[PDB]
This record gives structure tokens, sequence and C-alpha cells, in this order.
């Protein structure tokens, strides 16, 4: 069954990360650590949604500290470098943020109410940067994660956008860019992207089409790197797909550019640029404009991994001991957690009192809950 470290009393979840093997679960008003099967806690001020963990012992922790957005170390003392705005949001609510190589980027507001971007903080790989208007959906991020594309550090982030007027569509995407952009051909533009491209996913079976994304994380093969995508939808289903990210990245570095038939400028829109050399005045209207690839990305198989019950909030993957390319697929709702083995492709769950978060895999499955945090398999 599974081994509960209990909080004094249940806590509102409000962010879960792992960092060099270390949980770190933001609550309202604290940060807890687990690691080494102890659960301990750095208290912080209240009405404090704590957003934010990550990597910049020297681990950065941010939450709404009211409604004024602020940074700590995990020792509870304010943070030397003063971050705050972009780091938590403004009031309780998703946000997606991370850091590679001490560089961050961030879907989280940097004032209130204000426009949604995707940006990059000032630091080692460049200044800041910020996506244009309406380019990322009101609702923000769903995934983002780091990964090269041949040579280059690319960002990767996976969104829902909602479009049309008689009929209101959801669309899954995931778009890149360039880590070490630059960003734009002159002072107006210098601190806009200037390789943001997007591509559509698709995750259909049997008429079902896929669309709200839920959650995503990589898995390294011999030869690519595998997206996991899990899916939610209205109805009572949910779905699981897996891409290619050798396929993604092909698609980025051949596909046209939909609604424009002219030859693509050189060098080409989304490509990575040598420090030092900036985009071209023509690639960068050509992208700005056209920053959606004509065609769409069908999942490995075609179809679903598997579907699975609606409301599914978070998954995370172990690779079975001797079936290696094997998986077991752990995934939650509010209140049961489920397990898909890739092999025999069955599943097995269990319902829990337990209000679960998220599941987070160590060297073994973590449950977050509001009640605490879970080691291992229940059933
Ligand atoms: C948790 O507390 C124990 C002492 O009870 C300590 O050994 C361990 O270092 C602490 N873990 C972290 C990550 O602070």
């Amino acid at each position: 069954s599974i081994e509960w470290h209990k909080f004094e009393t249940s806590e509102e979840i409000i962010s879960t990360y792992l960092l060099d093997d270390v949980l770190y679960t933001g609550v309202n008003g604290a940060v807890y650590t687990f690691s080494n099967n102890k659960l301990n806690k750095t208290g912080l001020t209240n009405n404090n949604y704590i957003t934010t963990s990550i990597k910049v012992k020297d681990t950065l922790v941010c939450g709404t500290n009211n409604g004024n957005p602020k940074c700590w170390k995990i020792d509870g003392s304010d943070d030397p470098k003063h971050r705050g705005r972009g780091y938590a949001p403004y009031q309780n609510s998703k946000v997606t943020i991370i850091s590679y190589n001490e560089c961050v980027l961030s879907d989280i507001n940097i004032s209130k109410e204000g426009i949604k971007r995707w940006r990059r903080f000032d630091g080692p790989c460049g200044y800041d940067l910020y996506t244009a208007d309406n380019v990322i959906p009101k609702d923000g991020l769903r995934g983002a994660f780091v990964d090269k594309d041949g040579t280059y550090d690319k960002v990767y982030i996976l969104f829902t956008d909602t479009i049309g007027s008689k009929r209101i569509v959801k669309i899954p995407y995931i778009a890149q860019m360039c880590l070490n952009d630059e960003g734009g051909p002159s002072s107006l533009s210098s601190h806009r992207w200037s390789t943001f491209l997007k591509v559509e996913l698709e995750c259909d079976i049997d008429g079902r089409s896929y669309r709200q994304i839920i959650h995503s994380r990589t898995i390294k093969t011999d030869n690519d790197t595998i997206l996991y995508v899990f899916f939610d939808s209205p109805y009572s289903k949910s779905a699981l797909c897996t891409y290619s990210m050798n396929t993604i990245k092909q698609s980025f570095s051949t596909s046209k550019l939909e609604g424009y038939t002219k030859q693509l400028p050189s060098p080409a829109p989304g490509i990575c640029l040598p420090a030092g050399k900036v985009v071209s005045h023509t690639t960068f209207e050509v992208i700005e404009k056209y920053n959606v690839l004509d065609d769409i990305i069908k999942p490995l198989s075609n179809q679903p991994i598997f579907e699975g019950p609606s409301g599914v909030k978070w998954f995370d993957i172990k690779e079975k001991e001797n079936e290696h390319r094997e998986y077991r697929i752990y995934f939650i709702k509010e209140n049961s957690i489920y397990s898909f083995d890739t092999k025999s492709k069955q599943t097995r769950s269990s319902q829990v009192d337990a209000r679960l978060f998220s599941v987070m895999v160590t060297s073994k499955p973590l449950f977050i809950a509001d009640i605490g945090i879970g080691v291992g398999m229940p059933q």
C-alpha cells in the first residue's frame, strides 16, 4: 500500500517540482521538501500560494505573497536578487515556469492582468524576450521543456488554443523557439522572439478528436525523444498520445508556413543562428506574420496509446526493470490512481481518500495530495 507522509493538517497543493531528486511541494504559505523518505518544511508568509520552485539548497521558491509576487531561498531567507514579477502569479492560478542552465522561461504575467506571453528572462541565454500579443492562449501553456534540435537548444511549449466564432473550437499545438534567440532585427522588435513557430498536434481515434492538453513530458530513447501528451475531453474520456520529436523537428525544418506561398526566406524561419548573428528583416517579417506550419503532427501508431476517464490531472512514467523500452504509466484523477503497462496494455486502478494533485516518479511513484506525500503504489 501507499506509505503516507502526512502534513499536520490537509494542505492546498499549489505546485510540485523535482530538483536533483528532491520533491518540492508548494502549498498556501509554505514549501515542503521530500527526499530520503523525509518530509521537511519551510514556513513562509501566509496567503501566499507557492507556485514555483526552480534551480538558478540554492533553490528559488516563489509565491503570490498576498498579491505581491516574491521569491525566497529554500531556507526562507529573502532572495538577494529580489525576484518576484514573472516568478509567481498575482493570484492562485496555473503557471508554466522552467529553468535550464540557469535561464528562466515563464508564462507568468509580469504585471497584474497583463497580456499573456511566453517570456525568457534576462540571463545566461540572453536578455529578456516575449511573445507577440495573442501568440499564447489567454489560458497559458500546458507544457514546456528544452531539447536539442541537432546542434542547438530549443524551447518547446505545449498549449491549447481556443478559436472560432459560430463554433468555439480547441486546437492543441507544440511550438518551438531557439533557447539563445537574440530577438528581433530592430530596436522596436529586439525583445521579441525571432524563431517562434507552432504546429498543430493530432490525437484522434474513431471519430473522437482530443484537443485539451492536460500535461506532458518526454522520454529519451536510443535514437529519439518521445513526447507524451495527455488530453482531456468534455465527454467521459481522456487520451494519452505519444509523438516523435524527430518527426516534430523535421516538420519545423521542412514544412511550409500556412498562408505563405513564396519561397521561404534564407536563412529560414525558425532555425537557430550563431551568437552574434541576427535574424534578417525578411525572415522576421515572414515568421511574425506566418508562425504556423502547414502541417499537423500525427501520433505514433496514429491513435492514442490508450484512453482513460476524463478529468485526469497528471501522469508520469517509469521504465520497466527488465523490459527495456517498456514502461509503467501512472496517472491520476482527484480521488483515484491508475497505471498502464505499455507491454501488457493492462490498466489498473484504485480509489483513495486523498485529494491528488500530481504523481512524480523518483525511484518510485510519489503521489502528492492534500494530506501529504504518498510513497509507492496502492491498489
Ligand atoms: C530533512 O530533515 C532531516 C533532519 O530531520 C535532515 O537530515 C535532512 O537533511 C532534511 N532534508 C532536507 C532536504 O532539508
